[PDB]
């Protein structure tokens, strides 16, 4: 386990320093920058937009979004580098209506768990 | 951790599959189809390999290899896509070696503990 945590972090360090990253996502008017291997693995949405060029090198490529906010992207996007994904009511609706877009069915799982234990209130 | 090993198989899937793949590693006539980012992130000679060229994409990289065999690369590249060495008597001086080689200081200690534990 520690192999692949250490693989991850490495991975989400290269993301945050535009190493290796050939997949630019605008939301918002905000760059995102990213690599297509871990994106096409990590959500169905991706391995749609991915596939055509999936041995293709060059230009990086780049999607737009506008179904979803800068700020809800972030959230997704550190889940992807990380498997953490900060919740709370104000963000965990629109996490989830962007995991559906997106069809990242680990994001769901994690959103439904977090809807479910924050209502057992009393 | 779930996300973790999901992730690492699908990319293993990929590398298996030759998608998105920009690095290729020719060992003893055989050709290894891999992904630079994570071959940068596991070796220190890949990662001085690949930096020069990190924010260029276009031609994979070619890298060729004479100083290990096919089969210990074998060995080597399946841990970096699983977190699983296939380490023998037979073969586990041959991978520390290449392991010393790459600069993978996690499969050299791999290679250690398996010779320690092989008196128990």
């Amino acid at each position: 386990s520690s192999h692949h945590i250490r693989l991850l972090q490495q991975l989400d360090e290269q993301r945050q320093k535009d190493l290796f990253c050939d997949c630019h996502i605008i939301v918002e008017g905000q760059m995102f920058k990213a690599h297509r291997n871990v994106l096409f693995a990590s959500s169905g949405y991706f391995k749609m937009l991915l596939s055509q060029s999936c041995r293709d090198m060059g230009e990086p490529i780049t999607a737009t979004f506008d179904v979803f906010s800068a700020d809800t992207f972030t959230a997704i996007l550190d889940f992807v580098y990380s498997g953490k994904l900060p919740l709370s009511g104000q963000n965990v609706i629109e996490v989830m209506s962007a995991a559906r877009y997106l069809q990242m069915t680990d994001v769901i799982g994690v959103c439904k768990m977090f809807i479910k234990s924050s209502l057992d209130i009393n």
